[PDB]
C-alpha cells in the first residue's frame, strides 16, 4: 500500500559526496572535539 | 571581470550548499551533543 520514502535533494552524487568528505569529517570532528571541551565546560569551568 | 564588485560563488555542488546548507549545521549542533555524551564516557556515563 503505502511506498513513500521522499527523496528530497542533499547531496544529488555520491562523486562530490566524495569530494566534500575531507571538509564534512573535518568540520563534524570538530563538532565532537567541541562537545567533548563543551562537557568539560559543564563540569569544570 | 573581477576588478569589480561581484555577487560572485561559482562553487561545485550548487545544490548542495541550498538545499542541504541548514540541515548541514543542524548535524553539526547534533555532534557537539553527541560530543557531550562521549564526553561523560569518558568520565561517569
Amino acid at each position: 500500500r503505502n511506498t513513500s520514502v521522499m527523496k528530497k535533494g542533499g547531496i544529488f552524487s555520491a562523486e562530490f559526496l566524495k569530494v566534500f568528505l575531507p571538509s564534512l569529517l573535518l568540520s563534524h570532528l570538530l563538532a565532537i572535539g567541541l562537545g567533548i571541551y563543551i562537557g568539560r565546560r559543564l563540569t569544570t569551568s
